[PDB]
């Protein structure tokens, strides 16, 4: 009897994905949905597989965030062809009207927030190294972007290493040893995102290196927690939780009479985290 809507995102080992899904499923359940919740763990394959799924169940829309900006048009244009319709949150696709929406943050907005807050940490000088997220995600890039537009003001703060850890802790903690070996000379190290912020934190304190400046992305609670502690200095907030309800909202109105939004891709915009605000954040939401 119930009408059906499946959730679809990355592994929920990353807070932020889990943060979408519980979101969204709450908001379903609230408009009187079933929900099936699948995870695709950033491959292509997977998240075909998991459309299938939510093809073959009978779902009335699908609430993705995707495995590939360029990878993920076939599967989201197979929902569609199905006559099943996805409202797209987080990632972007490398195509317009296959999704009927793309609610994504105002990435490059957030990104140089941050960036400011870490030149403004840093003084304006010193050596640092970057962190990227992974290529087949666009948020990886207009992040980057958006640092390296702001930080190039500078002309006393360079960059010594600018490495892709893919979102995930453990590659960043991993690699953050390795160019801390390289360059035992940073004074900070900015993130794309908050997972990688974490394996940083981590391998620099492994080190003995708790004065190096962290500045992450996301505003998840363990690196509320960290900023709280004295850790990472800053984050940017993402309103995952609000961008996940937004979507099954807009699914919601779109099953009840085909109402669609004006704009397909919807930007919302981010907040700086750090030690003054960070007591008011929780589960991706300020008070
Ligand atoms: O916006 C998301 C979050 O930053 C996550 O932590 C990594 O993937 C990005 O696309
Ligand atoms: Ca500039
Ligand atoms: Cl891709």
């Amino acid at each position: 009897m119930a009408d059906l809507i499946a959730i679809i995102t990355p592994a929920h080992d990353n807070p932020f994905f889990k943060a979408e899904a519980v979101g969204a499923e709450a908001k379903a359940k609230e408009l009187g949905y079933e929900t099936l919740v699948m995870t695709h763990d950033d491959d292509a394959n997977k998240q075909s597989e998991m459309i299938d799924t939510a093809i073959g169940r009978g779902a009335k829309a699908i609430i993705l965030d995707n495995a590939g900006a360029d990878a993920s048009v076939a599967a989201v244009k197979k929902a569609k062809d199905a006559g099943i319709p996805s409202f797209l949150i987080d990632r972007e696709i490398n195509a317009t009207g296959v999704a009927v929406a793309q609610i994504v943050s105002n990435n490059y907005q957030g990104a140089q927030l941050g960036a400011q807050e870490f030149v403004k940490l840093m003084g304006e000088k010193g050596n640092y190294v970057e962190l990227v997220g992974k290529e087949s995600d666009t948020n990886a890039g207009i992040r980057s972007q958006g640092y390296h537009d702001v930080i190039d003001d500078y002309p006393e703060m360079k960059s010594v290493a600018k490495q892709s850890a893919n979102w995930s802790q453990t590659e960043a903690y991993s690699k953050m040893e390795t160019i801390l070996q390289a360059n035992p000379d940073i004074k900070g190290v900015i993130s794309g995102n908050d997972t990688m912020a974490m394996g940083a934190i981590a391998a620099l304190q492994a080190a003995g290196r708790k004065d190096v400046i962290v500045v992450g992305f996301d505003g998840s609670n363990d690196v509320r927690d960290s900023i709280k502690s004295g850790g990472i200095k800053a984050t940017v907030l993402q309103p995952a939780y609000a961008q996940a309800q937004l979507a099954v909202e807009q699914a919601d109105a779109y099953i009840k009479n085909k109402t669609t939004p004006k704009e397909e891709k919807q930007l919302m915009d981010c907040v700086l985290i750090n030690a003054d605000n960070a007591g008011k954040l929780e589960t991706f939401a300020l008070t």
